[PDB]
């Protein structure tokens, strides 16, 4: 059924429907599909779903000129820890990704692979089973007691990365990005947000290191910028984006409670602009808004009102993708896209509306999403959400 | 005469005329007199003008409940270098300051002493004459070639402060603040803005040190926060404010050209909020707007459009005084004071309008200022600017 109390507003008369170039891609509108983990990848081997993934991405690429960022993809087994998320390290995986990229391109849309490393958000028992470390920035602070428990139970205690193991990750990032481009992706997005490994280095709560990767703003940012630099070198700045969530508390990050948090993220932004003036401007910076500090809370919950992402705009002068509770708030989007370098990521509603761009353009009702099938091993709640046309035929307007 | 093309707007219906408590002072409106150097202090001894200073401050205290921040005052001879700016280190000086504070208090207004240390903006020849160092953060970078010349000529080359000399300044800040309070001031403002000594430590262009006072965001901020801490300890957090100019280029600071500049200032703001949650919240943070990057350029010139001070609001949760080209833009002030903790500093127009608050309240014409007498040794352009009543009597409406 449709979202019951929603008062849609057509956005076709706004900059949301003005074309923009991001990296090498000529977007025809600025509604972006942000990275959305769906847990349909098959085990063993973290293989993109051979039955459903192509169709899923095809449906969502249906509006020509759409920028799609994939679900997080592990760069290596050690970077993983969820059996049903995809990876981009093996030939098996890339064969399925190539089919996906081809289908999106045939719909005249674009695809960026999000490169994902879990750190302490990984399941230590899964890792222990596969002979892998349970990794984070530090070893004296844990995500929650449960995760700290599972580690000890699985005899896989949280391990503070040595400098050589960090380098190994950087090498894996490099190879995963090369794999992505070679298989046909338009670019990659470095996931440095939402409390995953890179974020665990950025945040002073999770990073209590005293070597050059912790103890200061510059140090905590080091790992992230090294990945950025390694990837810009490997496949070019025009094929690299960065995702950040300055106010996020997901996976036990500090958010606005940390008084130094804006300074931490402002520094990263500064360093990106620095590289941009020196000839190497990233394709985009992708920001999670304080509008959503946890995307598994219903829209309007977990909103942080004490901080704004606007600071990034004073520092980084390139494209900015903003994501978080925008689908139900076209009145907000209308204002934000008045800025000419701002794009809008729509997450949960792109899950449930394959034709979302049309619906935004024309102010059509939205399909409700089903949180129960966000992470299910099923076609249901994945590829069976109807377009508006199909929804009408199913009588959804009269439910 | 009156400002010719100005279209005044009454502001009495805005928060500019709502009372607010700053430190121990109950302000009755939020139009603040920012620090304004006028060079009427007498030489020798940097003594507040015995003929004119009381009358000057009296005229400008005339609206009850007005917060006045004094012209910059040197904390020590070594901190000085302009013969006609006042100091707050000697008994001679404090006797004149006491008369000033008394007169302001009799008008039911308030007075905060700005504590000033010149660093490389000082005249090295004046200092050499008095046997004093020409001080800055570093010795391999100079304000301009002229100042670098005068130093060498006066055999007083720019001197990079040792850690002991920095401590000596901190001691002088402490004593100057104690002197101010003892003489009757409501508080002090630490001048960490506009390219003076503390700013020279904050800015990566002027600070090329490799010890703990330079080389990183935290290090460059060290001197400023030490002063803050020493003064909060000495006279209380409710009697201490801080002035900053994140986008300023005055006296050869970097401004927005430096990609790390927001991060530098965000860190300072964070540290202040940190102390604020730990029980020691400064009375206010005072910000120079990118609206004015140089107050000796006419209004509208030297405006930086690539950056905003709004970031401070996501980090510091206390009162914020904002200054820069607000007098001729009531349409801007109307919006900014909708924030309930925002005050507006009016500089050049408080120079030329002793009754400025009334004129803002009622939307009256403004007296033009005379830049030629900003720094003159004269009553003219100091205490002879007319109130609106006097201006009418002089026929200023018919000029
Ligand atoms: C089911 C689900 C899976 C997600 N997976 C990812 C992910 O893999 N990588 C990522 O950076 N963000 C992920 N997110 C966060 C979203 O990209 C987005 O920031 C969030 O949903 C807020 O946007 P929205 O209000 O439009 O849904 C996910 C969110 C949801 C609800
Ligand atoms: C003549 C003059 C003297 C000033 N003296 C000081 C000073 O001693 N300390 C300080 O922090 N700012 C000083 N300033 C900067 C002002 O406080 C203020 O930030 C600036 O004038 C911008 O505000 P406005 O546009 O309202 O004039 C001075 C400005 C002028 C024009
Ligand atoms: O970032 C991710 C990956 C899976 C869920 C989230 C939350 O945003
Ligand atoms: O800061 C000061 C002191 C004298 C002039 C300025 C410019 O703002
Ligand atoms: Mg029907
Ligand atoms: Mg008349």
């Amino acid at each position: 059924s449709f979202v019951k109390d929603f008062k849609p507003q057509a956005l076709g008369d706004t900059n949301l429907f003005k074309p923009i170039k991001i990296g090498n891609n000529e977007l025809l509108h600025r509604a972006v599909i942000p990275p959305l983990t769906r847990m349909r990848a098959l085990h063993p081997g973290n293989i993109p779903n051979r039955d459903w993934a192509v169709e899923y991405y095809t449906q969502r690429a249906q509006r020509p000129g759409t920028m799609i960022i994939t679900e997080g993809a592990f760069i290596s087994p050690q970077a993983g820890g969820y059996d049903n998320a995809p990876g981009v390290w093996s030939e098996e995986q890339m064969v399925e990704w190539t089919k996906i990229f081809n289908a999106i391109h045939e719909k005249k849309s674009f695809v960026w692979v999000q490169l994902w490393v879990l750190g302490w958000a990984a399941f230590p028992d899964n890792l222990a089973r596969d002979g892998l470390r349970y990794d984070s920035a530090s070893d004296n602070v844990f995500m929650d007691a449960e995760q700290e428990a599972k580690a000890k139970k699985a005899n896989n205690p949280q391990h503070s990365l040595t400098k050589d193991e960090i380098k190994q990750y950087i090498k894996e990032y490099v190879q995963a990005a090369k794999n992505s481009i070679a298989a046909g992706a338009d670019g990659v997005e470095i996931h440095s947000a939402n409390g995953y490994l890179l974020n665990q280095f950025l945040d002073p709560h999770s990073n209590t290191r005293t070597d050059e990767y912790g103890g200061s703003i510059e140090n905590r940012a080091r790992f992230t910028l090294e990945v950025v630099d390694a990837l810009v070198e490997a496949i070019g700045h025009e094929k690299v984006g960065l995702r950040l969530s300055p106010y996020g508390v997901f996976n036990s990050m500090s958010g606005g409670a940390e008084t130094g948090i804006v300074a931490q993220y402002a520094y990263v932004a500064g360093e990106l602009e620095k590289r941009a003036k020196a000839g190497k401007r990233l394709a985009f910076v992708h920001l999670v808004e304080p509008r959503v500090t946890n995307p598994f809370l219903t829209e309007g919950e977990g909103e942080y009102e004490g901080g704004s992402n606007d600071f990034v705009y004073s520092i980084w002068k390139g494209p900015v993708i903003r994501a978080g509770n925008f689908a139900l708030h076209p009145e907000v989007v209308r204002e934000e896209v008045k800025d000419k370098r701002t794009l809008i990521g729509y997450g949960r509603f792109f899950i449930s509306n394959p034709d979302l761009v049309d619906r935004l353009e024309k102010g059509l009702p939205l399909n409700k999403y089903d949180r129960d099938t966000f992470y299910q091993m099923s076609a249901h709640g994945y590829i069976d959400y109807p377009t508006y046309e199909e929804a009408l035929k199913l009588g959804w307007d009269k439910k």
